[PDB]
């Protein structure tokens, strides 16, 4: 009886891992597609699937950070919407700090879709005429030719500037699906994937 | 591309499927084991994979009022619970509409079930000091010996009374319990623990 309900426990932490690959990617192809809806439902089922998980594993991890860094961009115009427990920071901001901790390659991608976050942290908070916002997003992130031409943009209060067209909104989100691109492919062999395709492919 | 979204959107209804009888088989365990954190977190899992589902299957709706039934149950006491667009609807009323409506054997156990959910609705607005709330749960639910006998221990305004001593919460509760353990023997095969219950025991 005790070896039993053991047994069972473990069970379950197995299938809550697999649960959550799957979600993540089911997220990731949401994103991807601009699926609002399905990823509005599918990241409610990946908060209450991690809710229930305890340890976690390195990979399960990074799997955790990838839905929360997509689930924080989707809200990146969501200025109202607390990620942190400072109610101060942002949710480009949430994101960044993210993707600053998962356990990847820094290649040039990496790096791009970090400054084109860093932009974007104050192209929001400035095309909402939050100005002084801006300026603290721009003091906790920077933390020389960017930064300097940022603050030059932000003190001019522009609620829109040249500068974020080049990186703009569109290019960040375009660069972050490139990365997803790049997940979905990773995750598309998980486990209860590859059995729910092989399920489907019988059928036909 | 467009065979290939298909295919997915047919993968994840399938992966979505075999989520709802793994979470509905963990819901009755942790109902079954008295685990009340548990039974929370996997009752947010399962109404999270039911709003990402679409069109069902008898066993899926069947699978559903199951998770609806335990979840209003265990909510029994909770008067200030709404699960109905009828405020008025108690918890154990709503529990008792949804074992009426399963499609499933109207064996001795069924009714003996039924008729401790309808003596409890009763005892519990009683209990509470909710007299007139229980002569309209009376009045919804009964819809002549037990019946008349309810009607009398309602009038008297007991908040305890010896009937409900024989016809008890924990006499339902343990009804109840019967019937959860047939469920989990009936779902314990089902894809998602069986795959997880393999990987467990071939680590052993
Ligand atoms: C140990 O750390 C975490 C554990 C869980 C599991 N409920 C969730 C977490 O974040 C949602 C965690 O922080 C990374
Ligand atoms: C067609 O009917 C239902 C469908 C779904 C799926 N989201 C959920 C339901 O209840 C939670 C339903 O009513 C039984
Ligand atoms: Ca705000
Ligand atoms: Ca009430």
């Amino acid at each position: 009886e005790e070896e039993d309900a053991g047994l069972v426990a473990e069970a379950e932490a197995v299938a809550a891992g697999w649960m959550l690959d799957f979600l993540c990617l089911s997220l990731c192809r949401a994103f991807r597609d601009g699926r609002s809806e399905d990823f509005r439902r599918t990241r409610n089922s990946a908060e209450a699937i991690i809710h229930g998980l305890s340890s976690l594993t390195a990979c399960q991890l990074r799997t955790i950070y990838i839905c929360q860094f997509l689930t924080r961009i989707a809200a990146g115009k969501t200025l109202d919407a607390q990620f942190e427990n400072d109610e101060r920071i942002t949710p480009l901001e949430s994101a960044l700090m993210i993707w600053g901790s998962i356990e990847k390659e820094h290649d040039k991608l990496h790096e791009e879709i970090q400054n084109l976050i860093k932009i974007q942290a104050i192209a929001v908070c400035m095309e909402n005429g939050n100005f002084k916002e801006a300026e603290e997003v721009f003091e906790r992130i920077f933390g020389m030719p960017f930064k300097s031409k940022l603050l030059m943009i932000i003190s001019q209060k522009d609620t829109f500037h040249s500068f974020f067209q080049h990186f703009s909104y569109n290019h960040m989100m375009e660069k972050i699906k490139s990365y997803v691109n790049y997940v979905l492919s990773e995750k598309s062999s998980t486990f209860l994937m590859k059995a729910a395709a092989k399920v489907v492919e019988s059928k036909r």
